[PDB]
C-alpha cells in the first residue's frame, strides 16, 4: 500500500517531466510564429505543469529558465508587468537575468541578443516617456562606447533616435527566434512528442 | 510549411488527450486518498490542457466532466464559490447537474450518490445558518417522503437535524471514492501512465 503510493509518484514525476518538455516545445513553436493566444495558453500549462514538479534535473531548470526566457521575452513592452519580488525590474531586465544564468554556450549569437536585450530594456522604457525610469534601467544594467551614446540618448529624451531603430525590437526578435530554432531541432525529439507524430504518421 | 504545421497540430492534439486522461486519473487519486494541496494543484494542470483543447470525442468529454464533478464535490461546503453563469447555483447543485450528464450507467451506486448530493445541498446551507437559501435550493433540486422530511427540517430550522447524521456528507464521500476506484481502475491502463509506470519498474 505504501510502495504502491510511491511508485505510482514516482510514475507522476516521469510523466510530468515528459509534460514539461512537450509543453516547452510547444511554447517555443507558438513564438517562433508568432501564434499569440496558444503561446497564452501554452505558458498557462507550462506554469501549472511545473508547480506539480519538486525535484529537477539541471536539463529540467534548463528547460524552465527557456520557458521563462521567452514569457518575459514577450511581454517585453508590458512594464506594468512585475516578474520578480523586487518591482522595479521591468520584464526585459527579467529576461536578461535568465539569459545570463541558462547553461549554455556563449557562442557570438549569444552575445548578440544579449546586447540586443540591453538596448531595448531602455528603449522601451524611452518609447512610453518613462525617461527617469530609462535611467535607472540603464544604471542596474550597465554596471564604454556603447554604454556612451545610450546615457547621451536618455539625456537627451530621444525617444525615436535613430540608433534604436539600426538595434531595433523586432532585430532582437528575429536573433532570439534563431535560437528557438536551435531549441526546437534539440527538443523535437522528446517522448511525448514523437510518440504523437508516430501516431499522426501511421493514420496517413 | 503549412502541411508541416498542420502535422504539428495534430499531434499536439493527440498529446493533449494522453495529457487530460493521465491528469484526470491523478486528481481521481488525490480525491480519494484525500491530498488535498496535490488536488488543487492538479486541478490547475487539468484546466490549463482542457483549454487548449478544441474537438472532444465522446470519451474526452465525459473525462472532463468527471474531473469538473470532482472539483464540484470538492468545494460542496465553500457555498462563495460560483461554478455556473448563475451565480444562485451552488457548488453541490453544480455536481448534480454534471451527475446527471455523464454518459454512464444508472446502476444503485449512480442513484444513491444522487440522493446523497440532494440532501447534502440543503444540509450545508442549514449549516451556514442559510434556512432561506435552503428553501431555494430545495426548490430547484425537487421538482414525495423523502421531499417532506426534508421540508419539515429546513421550515424547523434544525441544523443540526438526525437525518443528516444518517445521510451525511462523509456517507456522501465514501460512496463517491467507491466510483472513483472504478474510474482509476478503467484509466490505469491509460498511455501516459502506463508508460511511466514501465519506466519505474525497468529502474527497480
Ligand atoms: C512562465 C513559466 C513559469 C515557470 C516557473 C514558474 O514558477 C516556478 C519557478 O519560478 N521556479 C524557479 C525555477 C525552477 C522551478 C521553480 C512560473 C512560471
Ligand atoms: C475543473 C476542470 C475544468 C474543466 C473545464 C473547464 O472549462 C472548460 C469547460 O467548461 N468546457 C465544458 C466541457 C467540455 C470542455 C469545455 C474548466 C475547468
Ligand atoms: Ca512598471
Ligand atoms: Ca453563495
Amino acid at each position: 500500500e505504501e510502495e504502491d503510493a510511491g511508485l505510482v509518484a514516482e510514475a507522476e514525476a516521469v510523466a510530468a517531466g515528459w509534460m514539461l518538455d512537450f509543453l516547452c516545445l510547444s511554447l517555443c513553436r507558438a513564438f517562433r510564429d508568432g501564434r499569440s493566444e496558444d503561446f497564452r495558453r501554452t505558458r498557462n500549462s507550462a506554469e501549472a505543469i511545473i508547480h506539480g514538479l519538486s525535484s529537477l534535473t539541471a536539463c529540467q531548470l534548463r528547460t524552465i529558465y527557456i520557458c521563462q526566457f521567452l514569457t518575459r521575452i514577450a511581454a517585453g513592452k508590458t512594464l506594468d508587468a512585475q516578474f520578480e519580488n523586487d518591482e522595479r525590474i521591468t520584464p526585459l531586465e527579467s529576461a536578461l537575468m535568465i539569459w545570463g544564468s541558462i547553461e549554455k554556450e556563449h557562442d557570438k549569437l549569444h552575445e548578440e541578443i544579449q546586447n540586443l536585450i540591453k538596448i531595448q530594456a531602455i528603449a522601451v522604457c524611452m518609447e512610453n516617456g518613462n525617461f527617469k525610469e530609462a535611467e535607472e534601467v540603464f544604471e542596474r544594467i550597465f554596471g564604454m562606447p556603447f554604454k556612451s551614446k545610450l546615457l547621451m540618448i536618455i539625456s537627451q529624451k530621444d525617444t525615436f533616435h535613430s540608433f534604436f531603430q539600426h538595434f531595433s525590437y523586432n532585430h532582437m526578435m528575429e536573433k532570439i527566434k534563431s535560437y528557438v530554432n536551435y531549441v526546437l531541432s534539440e527538443k523535437s525529439s522528446t517522448f511525448l512528442m514523437k510518440a504523437a507524430a508516430k501516431v499522426v504518421e501511421s493514420k496517413r
